[PDB]
């Protein structure tokens, strides 16, 4: 069966396969290994416990087997044995001998296309960077939308960033309804491993700044992101992310002027419609009172709180939670079971 | 002097009056009572140790002459009497004999043009209710754009909201020069007293949520506030706010579509030169890149974050800053010295 | 199978009502009856929507009859009928009528024999304070220590808090093993509800303070509590609170003076055995480097953590985890299945 | 005058900095030099904002003579011209062409013996480490306690820890009146630096932890420190630390058997008397209810919260709070104002 391997065991990669397991239908593919420059055990121990999303519900059991290192994993009635390894420098990794299919390349460390095909130099069929691109890349995928659009010879895919997820999903749909004349989305995000516990030193002097005690207004790569999924959208969109001091959960708040005429319920009904149809598999609308700490652990790449939907004018504005961590594992999991076909 | 009285020793009240000590020219008004339901030591605690602005700076004693209790209250080469009272009606309240001028009602309660007169049959001449109208004020005031039409038989005068001090003059200063078609806000606000620590039975079921760890949308009565302020901008403008985990300072993010030419440099080029001439007591703008933290214990009813406009087509976003608390008390403060003919 | 109802469907009343269901272990007894000022349609919300232990995992069908409200709650293969009430005095409380076992009064409101004998007046056979004592109690309950000391006779019980559950334990087990001369108990308790998200009026001028922004020292009614348990050892246990801006899960540190030879393994070895044997259904022991969160939605009434004990000659310290709200709620459950005729 | 200098232009340089601005009284030293690896341009950003201490009151101007970068910063009637650094390697410093008598070693990689000497052999005439004794020094000092024993042969001095500067002068007033058999330090800390924002891969793993999200405890350095200046401590004191999700502002749990009678109020009666004696620059005490942000910004080492001071039998314990960022930083400023003629 596709065999799949993780360069990174950060959150994004320890989310990954917790998902795996935990997936409610058994993924056909497998993961076979994880690739660190951190020991063993500091993993395991993130892996297992979490601030955010809690203790991983199974055994782990380390084994050394010649010299190999091995993770025996058990959970959801579900096994998996994978290889760890502890090669800095990717192109060096031994892929090959292990017959890595994808890897998926969540260390944020070699997002451009020279730095990722190192892995496929080293014997790998095929990368997904798991963030958005850096230079080039051979397509730029978000699953719901463009998961079908991939030719077989793409090998440095990209699949952007949580973000962006629950920004190309709303843009399509309304842009291929209303029209989207311009756009502008502001993002209210919990707090990221880049900011800083206390003032520190930083290059984003925002992101400087105390996580806990902060409102922190900074950029967003999504927004040049989605530009590489939908080029037209170019000089069309803009935004911005806001960090504020909770965990995990984001939102998105999507300014935008319709060219069709608009009514708020009109909005809310096609957004309802798309979330039955096409993009059932990665869209949900909820008009119930809900907030942040409520859609922890969703793995859904957004959620549009109906409720929330505005329209003065021309002028409306659509709102949509999303687990910033775990939607954007599951669709690198989704996305890896598209590849079979 | 013409003599200021204060009903709801709150978050709010506490802070009007150590603004009366802070602020770097005396105002010609004594504050000569205050009122609460709560025992003079608790407020007198609490109005010498504030969470968001630190210690009181200078001293305080509580006199009991005659059977009335009084507070002694001695700061930055300033000295106040001030008669503690005790009455949850404000209708006994012995204005009369005091000889109150001009009350700020400030516990929440007492909105409605009914409810806020009961401090003129108790013998007021003038009643502020600083919070958006209930129902009617002879007027609706915002320092700095409006405040000069106050006419002197009104009697119920509003002064609205911290949001509404910062919504308003962005209003009239792009609607003005540029020509708002409709525009929509995002306000992302600190935590609110009406808020609950942990999940809590309450009216809003948004606001029940854990204040402290979770994101929360709600609404903004600085709408229908702005309406009753500019008649213009009805249906040109709606919007909401936004909970988040910091325990002060908030963000206005207004986003509008133009009836002209907008680039982001003539933007910015006119909100400095609106700050330089007319609004460069309540205004203020920042090239830097600060954080909300930075702007705690800021006079200002807005400062204006200039990297963060944006502009795409006729459609574009301004970022602005404030004070929720202090912006607000020292614009209560500012109104009552204004109607000193 | 006996019958159990919950005045107030706070934390304590409504995780209660969860853990019945997400408990493996199924009681012999139901939950049959809930009261709480709120209308039902804002209880059932927090019932399966919580910040800090997430959604109920069941359906919950809210049925009306001609003037009875029911809940329909099912979930882990277990089903509910529930009544619904909504009077303020428990006297007039229809337990007669559904025929009340065991009244579980959870508001922290009637912790008087008076006040709790009203239940009894309603018509339930029997009460238990969810609470340390007010006055007089017909005994004073820590599962899995003196719960078999339950009288037949015995009407008004309490359990104690939470607090009380964790100290207790250690004392006995240490002092019955090495002997305390005295002990001290600091304990770092997360945000409660009692506590104010901004500086309010308030009795306690501790608890008046900014929960999220504060370490509160305060009270503890758990060494009085302690007393009426452990009667021996009044006046040699003193101890204070400590409220810090977690949402859950707090921590326990007892320094003691032994009467006897003390050495950390020893110390440690002990709670072992005791975690192993007699205390094993309610205590547990971990080598591990763990933090507050991953203690989060535990079930013991402590987890001792036994990397943080320490000893300088008679003086020593050990120190335990437990939930607050979950620790609880379960032995209050425990307890009751404990009451078998 | 004698010329300081530091090394390490962090949380504890800056604040070094701004308390030389903000003391009341002249000290008879200058600040002439700075050194980071860091851009200028970052340094004076966070110099200037703080989250912790607001705004820097005064104006940092940037002036490159020659081919030297230095910092004109005029604040309370006052000025400094410091230079700017860009030198990691210590030896390689330019301390000598300063002519620099002492260096404040603030960047906590160079705390042992030898990597310290690398400034003095840079020129420098005696250095400070602001940090616990990593191997061993020539001495470790107290500010208020024994900053007198300095002698000339003393080159390499540590300042010892933020904790230590109140840890000590407790048990020395204490063992010096009841005498101390044993004693045991619980520290109850805001967060730090070094911790992780969200779960996080890092040597220690309770500090890889989410700061804002968890209570971790850990351990404490000060214990090592206080033995290094009171010898006689060894085998008689331990402790531990736990990090709170608070900005800053700490509090310690001293617990101690006596070897004479004490009651709370002999106690109390003589931390009261050292506060107005001995260690009156150094300490102070409150009767109060106050909370950690009461002590934000407040110079003191330590200060006693008397309320809280508790005794059963001969096991007594008290509790102190402390700025840990600021009380430190006048020590550093108190203890460099010793060594004048
Ligand atoms: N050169 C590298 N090769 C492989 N994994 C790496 C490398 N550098 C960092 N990592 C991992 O990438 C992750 C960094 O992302 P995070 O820990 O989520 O901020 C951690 O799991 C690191 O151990
Ligand atoms: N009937 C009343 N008359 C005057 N002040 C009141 C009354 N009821 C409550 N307050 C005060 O109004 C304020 C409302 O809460 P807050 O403004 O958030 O502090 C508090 O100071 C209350 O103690
Ligand atoms: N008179 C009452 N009878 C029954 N339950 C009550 C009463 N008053 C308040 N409660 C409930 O008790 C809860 C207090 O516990 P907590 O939610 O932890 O603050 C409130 O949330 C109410 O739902
Ligand atoms: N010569 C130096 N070598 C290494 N780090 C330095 C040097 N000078 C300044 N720094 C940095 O200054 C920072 C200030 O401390 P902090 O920001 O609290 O970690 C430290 O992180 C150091 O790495």
């Amino acid at each position: 069966m596709q065999r799949i391997a993780i360069n990174g065991f950060g959150r994004i990669g320890r989310n990954v396969l917790r998902a795996w397991f935990e997936s409610p239908k058994q993924f056909h593919f497998e993961i076979v290994a994880i690739n660190d420059i951190a020991d063993v055990h500091t993993l395991v121990h993130l892996f297992k416990y979490d601030s955010t999303h809690g203790r991983f519900n199974g055994k782990v059991d380390i084994t050394i087997e010649n010299e190999k290192i091995y993770l025996n994993i058990q959970s959801n009635q579900r096994l998996l044995k994978v290889e760890v390894l502890q090669q800095k420098q990717p192109e060096l990794l031994p892929w090959a001998s292990l017959k890595i299919d994808v890897v998926l390349e969540c260390t944020g460390l070699f997002r451009s296309h020279a730095d990722a095909t190192r892995h496929l130099e080293a014997g790998a069929k095929r990368v997904i960077i798991g963030a958005a691109p850096f230079d080039h890349v051979d397509a730029a995928i978000v699953y719901g939308v463009n998961h079908a659009d991939v030719k077989a010879t793409d090998q440095i895919i990209s699949s952007v960033s949580c973000t962006t997820q629950a920004l190309v999903p709303l843009v399509k749909i309304i842009d291929d309804a209303f029209g989207i004349e311009t756009a502008l989305m502001t993002e209210i995000h919990a707090v990221t491993a880049d900011q800083s516990v206390l003032d520190h030193a930083h290059r984003d002097l925002r992101r400087a700044r105390a996580s806990g005690q902060n409102i922190i207004p900074t950029t967003s790569s999504a927004l040049g992101a989605l530009k590489r999924v939908m080029p037209k959208m170019e000089d069309r969109i803009d935004g911005y992310s806001i960090r504020v001091p909770t965990i995990n959960v984001a939102a998105i708040d999507l300014t935008f002027i319709a060219q069709s005429p608009i009514t708020v319920h009109h909005i809310n009904e096609l957004l309802i419609k798309a979330s039955q149809t096409d993009y059932a598999e990665i869209m949900a609308v909820t008009d119930e009172p809900l907030v942040s700490s409520d859609f922890n652990h969703s793995p859904y790449s957004l959620i549009v709180d109906l409720t929330q939907t505005m329209v003065v004018g021309h002028q409306a504005k659509v709102f949509a939670w999303y687990d910033n961590e775990w939607g954007y594992a599951n669709r690198l999991l989704d996305l890896c079971d598209s590849f079979k076909s």
